[PDB]
């Protein structure tokens, strides 16, 4: 995240971490036993790692579980990046509370202009690389549709937005990928691409998740 600030210790208690042996993408956990991150973030052998603050330092609200399985949408497409979102499933269910606790999936799309949440434990800088050991969050807008494929020509579809300023400064990066846009308390959005971190003209790209609820509920109901 750049530009953004502080989040404070679990005070976003649905963002999780993806561990390889190293924090490489985000996600949301969306119940007990399931968590939602971007298709682009697709490797074997995940730790999924909740009630995380700083991920350098053991810090005593951390549940570490692996994951016994991955779905990547049955239409992602890597070059377009277009249905950027996977399911992962949880060996054991965690254990909710005030910390941890899930996201709730949306019923309706939410609207330009409405205020999000974006977090993660991604680049800081737009020029250059720091990572942070805590967690940044970020109040973004969605954009108009039309704001976003004005800076993007060729290559919105129907299953993305745009959130953040034209202007720069404020924005995701690289490492939030994967994690949540929740607006409302509902989680519309994961983190999936952008131009660069923070640039004038162009905003950070978002999976749309209100496009993806049927699947997600019938995916969790049959695995
Ligand atoms: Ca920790």
């Amino acid at each position: 995240i750049v530009g953004g600030y502080t989040c404070g210790a679990n005070t976003v208690p649905y963002q999780v971490s993806l561990n390889s042996g190293y924090h490489f993408c985000g996600g949301s956990l969306i119940n007990s036993q399931w968590v939602v991150s971007a298709a682009h973030c697709y490797k074997s052998g995940i730790q999924v790692r909740l009630g995380e603050d700083n991920i350098n330092v053991v810090e005593g609200n951390e549940q570490f579980i692996s994951a016994s399985k991955s779905i990547v949408h049955p239409s992602y497409n890597s070059n377009t990046l277009n249905n950027d979102i996977m399911l992962i499933k949880l060996k054991s269910a965690a254990s909710l509370n005030s910390r941890v606790a899930s996201i709730s999936l949306p019923t309706s799309c939410a609207s330009a202009g409405t205020q999000c949440l974006i977090s993660g434990w991604g680049n800081t800088k737009s020029s250059g690389t720091s990572y942070p050991d805590v967690l940044k969050c970020l109040k973004a807008p969605i954009l108009s549709d039309s704001s976003c494929k004005s800076a993007y020509p060729g290559q919105i579809t129907s299953n993305m937005f745009c959130a953040g300023y034209l202007e720069g400064g404020k924005d995701s990066c690289q490492g939030d990928s994967g994690g949540p846009v929740v607006c409302s308390g509902k989680l519309q959005g994961i983190v999936s691409w952008g131009s660069g971190c923070a640039q004038k003209n162009k905003p950070g790209v978002y999976t749309k998740v209100c496009n993806y609820v049927s699947w997600i509920k019938q995916t969790i109901a049959s695995n």
